């Protein structure tokens, strides 16, 4: 792997116009996703890691506002960092973002980290953009190829015994942090149960412990399960992204969990602007935000509304993309053996 000359050439396109593509060949992308896998997979399930440290939410796939995020906040290993997942899908550049971002994992494996968001998997990112962008400039044995890479993403991380991070919120399942770092990888994100709320739920102030999820998927958790929670395992702050929150960040459960989302003006749909959360060596919580027009920052002003397929598919066009779900996970889709149940297949 030429894992430098890689790096540069992803990063060469700064100060160009956002959406120019980086030319990756197939095997430097089969290459950054076959070692990163790897060392995700020498790594816990259930990351423990230490302050100082940043921490962003949602990327998908504004490859340039991830840029424009390490120009501002110090490009690595200058500063480390954890990312909560939903790299790909519905941004332009999925492709680019993402590369970067397990060569950076390949490039400094001690200093940089990425959760499994609930749109690394195979299931939402066949919809949502990331395989239409993989087959246009590549090939379907890519997406694959990446597939098996997200089955082996971490699950969450707790940094200095205290902040406890994924990318949706808690479960109803989640009784012990041993059930998370029980589950073995490769593994697909199940349609319910402790691994498909890590990645789907989201807080609620009008929820007093669970409520109904307008997802559809997972729950919704209250303020008094936020604070049980952290009083149950001595902790004192649940991070986690997965919704788009007006300034970038926003706390909850008299601050004891912060949502972080990085991607500002979200898809063209928001007015939001992006966030990450510095974490210093005394665990001291401090922002730096990207705004459209606590340190402030003017993001980058160009055209992120796509393109939604999804909302063109016809009952028929579904069916047939379960069926090549079903049949890819069936007969392709490395799955660890004590996690085939966690396998989500669709109905005919
Ligand atoms: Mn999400
Ligand atoms: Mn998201």
């Amino acid at each position: 792997l030429n894992l430098d000359s890689i790096i540069g050439r992803l990063l060469e396109v700064q100060g160009s116009r956002p959406g120019k593509n980086v030319q990756l060949t197939e095997n430097e992308i089969r290459g950054l996703c076959l070692k990163s896998r790897e060392i995700f997979l020498s790594q816990p399930i259930l990351l423990e890691l230490e302050a100082p440290l940043k921490i962003c939410g949602d990327i998908h796939g504004q490859y340039y506002d991830l840029l424009r995020l390490f120009e501002y906040g110090g490009f690595p290993p200058e500063s480390n960092y954890l990312f909560l997942g939903d790299y790909v899908d519905r941004g332009k550049q999925s492709l680019e973002t993402i590369c970067l971002l397990l060569a950076y994992k390949i490039k400094y494996p001690e200093n940089f980290f990425l959760l499994r968001g609930n749109h690394e998997c195979a299931s939402i990112n066949r919809i949502y953009g990331f395989y239409d962008e993989c087959k246009r400039r590549y090939n379907i044995k890519l997406w694959k190829t990446f597939t098996d890479c997200f089955n082996c993403l971490p699950i969450a991380a707790i940094v200095d015994e205290k902040i406890f991070c994924c990318h949706g919120g808690l479960s109803p399942d989640l009784q012990s942090m041993e059930q998370i770092r029980r589950i073995m990888r490769p593994t697909d994100v199940p349609d319910q149960g402790l691994l498909c709320d890590l990645l789907w739920s989201d807080p609620d102030k009008d929820v007093q412990g669970w409520g109904e999820n307008d997802r559809g998927v997972s729950f919704t958790f209250g303020a008094e399960v936020v604070a049980k929670f952290l009083h149950k395992h001595d902790l004192d702050l649940i991070c986690r992204a997965h919704q788009v929150v007006e300034d970038g960040y926003e706390f909850f459960a008299k601050r004891q969990l912060v949502t972080l989302f990085s991607a500002p003006n979200y898809c063209g749909e928001f007015d939001n602007a992006g966030a990450m959360m510095s974490v210093d060596e005394t665990l001291m919580c401090s922002f730096q935000i990207l705004k459209p027009a606590v340190e402030v920052a003017d993001a980058q002003d160009y055209d992120r509304r796509a393109d939604k397929p999804w909302t063109r598919l016809t009952a028929a066009d579904k069916a047939a993309i379960r069926k090549e779900l079903n049949e890819f996970k069936s007969t392709e889709m490395e799955v660890h053996e004590l996690s085939r149940h966690l396998t989500r297949f669709h109905r005919p």
